[PDB]
């Protein structure tokens, strides 16, 4: 099942797919390196209430776990599973695709990360009283960074993210099993080829992105305790589902 030419064709269609969703331009994301929140912006931010700051971040992330929607629409195999199998894979593999991603956004010379429109460090953040969870996600950055990837490597990493045959729920395991074995084939035979196996040993382990997941739905039931209302009536629909039927009518368009 799936011979060489059809391996290099899934390549191309997973780059594809990943270019027309991402919803930052790197080339953009680099050309803005230099605009650097002054002392006092981040004062501004630091000074913002908790409750403030935790809506904006969660309407951050509400837009590009939806650009990871139309990720997983676009890619070869997965309108093709039943839509509670698309759903247990985005529900659990999203977040986790968003945390690959902001790697592109983040500068590691000066270790900051692309918000609202300027690059800042970890501080920007002080008010969400957060801090381990800012500090894993700024760490996890820096170390996908060291890696140096390419677009179309982030591409093929980030699909065999999202298809993962070991989600429990899964009604038809064999189904995702043998797309991610496709994806498998598609990314090592990529890595092969441009000389790039040797960041197979580097990649994360997988108990990483699902440890940061966790002390995201942790962090957010600590802040959902304090400030029930500020969640009910200010926080994304979509955010609310994945973390706390959108999804539903993002897959049915
Ligand atoms: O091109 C693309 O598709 C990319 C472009 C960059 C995008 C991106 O970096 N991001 C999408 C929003 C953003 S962010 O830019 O707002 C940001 C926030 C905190 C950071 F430390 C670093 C960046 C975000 C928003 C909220 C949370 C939270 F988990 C938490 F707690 F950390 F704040 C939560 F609030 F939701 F709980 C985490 C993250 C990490 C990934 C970041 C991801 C999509």
């Amino acid at each position: 099942m799936a011979s060489l030419t059809e391996i290099e064709h899934l390549v191309q269609s997973v780059c594809k797919s990943y270019r027309e969703t991402c919803q930052l331009r790197l080339e953009d994301l680099l050309r803005q390196r230099s605009n650097i929140f002054s002392r006092e912006e981040v004062t501004g931010y630091q000074r913002k209430s908790m409750w403030e700051m935790w809506e904006r971040c969660a309407h951050h992330l509400t837009e590009a776990i939806q650009y990871v929607v139309e990720f997983a629409k676009r890619l070869s195999g997965f309108m093709e599973l039943c839509q509670n199998d698309q759903i247990v894979l985005l529900k659990a593999g999203a977040m986790e695709v968003v945390l690959v991603r902001m790697c592109r956004a983040y500068n590691a010379d000066n270790r900051t990360v692309f918000f609202e429109g300027k690059y800042g460090g970890m501080e920007l953040f002080r008010a969400l009283g957060c801090s381990e969870l800012i500090s894993s996600i700024f760490d996890f950055s820096h170390s996908l960074s060291a890696l140096h990837f390419s677009e179309d490597e982030i591409a093929l990493y980030t699909a065999l993210v999202l298809i993962n045959a070991h989600r429990p729920g899964l009604q038809e395991k064999r189904k995702v099993e043998q797309l991610q074995y496709n994806l498998e084939l598609a990314f090592h035979h990529h890595l092969c080829k441009t000389h790039r196996q040797s960041i197979l040993a580097k990649l994360p382990p997988k108990g990483k992105l699902r440890s940061l997941c966790s002390q995201h739905v942790e962090r957010l039931q600590i802040f959902q305790h304090l400030h029930p209302i500020v969640v009910q009536a200010a926080f994304p629909p979509l955010y609310k589902e994945l973390f706390s039927k959108i999804l539903h009518r993002l897959l049915q368009e």
